[PDB]
């Protein structure tokens, strides 16, 4: 048995969504009714992340829906996507401040630069970007 020691900043805390880039084309892309899209286009609430080592619990307010997932880094956990549905993907740790996973052709990056967190999902030529600050 080998031991691999890694380390990250600390993603714990609630983040207030401030800037959202390209919510429409991307939401519309994944196949979301234009209703929900329009019901959630400029809502900006709070998301929460509770990190304990590599055990992650995170609640997201995506438009008008509160999604809740859990994962462990490098472990194959199943997540619920923005829409009604479910996938299996592995979340990896890049550097000391990146969570990176790909699932369904969607590439998810979550960067933490100090007190602010940028979430970038690029599905093709579409780049959905959300910028929240810890509080």
């Amino acid at each position: 048995t080998e031991n691999l020691y890694f380390q990250s900043m600390s993603f714990s805390g609630k983040y207030q969504l401030q800037s959202q880039e390209n919510f429409e084309a991307f939401m519309k892309a994944i196949g979301l009714p234009e209703e929900l899209i329009q019901k959630g286009k400029d809502i900006k609430g709070v998301s929460e992340i509770v990190q304990n080592g590599k055990h992650f619990k995170f609640t997201i307010t995506a438009g008008s829906k509160v999604i809740q997932n859990e994962f462990t880094v490098g472990e194959e956990c199943e997540l619920e996507t923005m829409t009604g549905e479910k996938v299996k993907t592995v979340v990896q740790l890049e550097g000391d401040n990146k969570l990176v996973t790909t699932f369904k052709n969607i590439k998810s990056v979550t960067e933490l630069n100090g007190d602010i967190i940028t979430n970038t999902m690029t599905l093709g030529d579409i780049v959905f970007k959300r910028i929240s600050k810890r509080i």
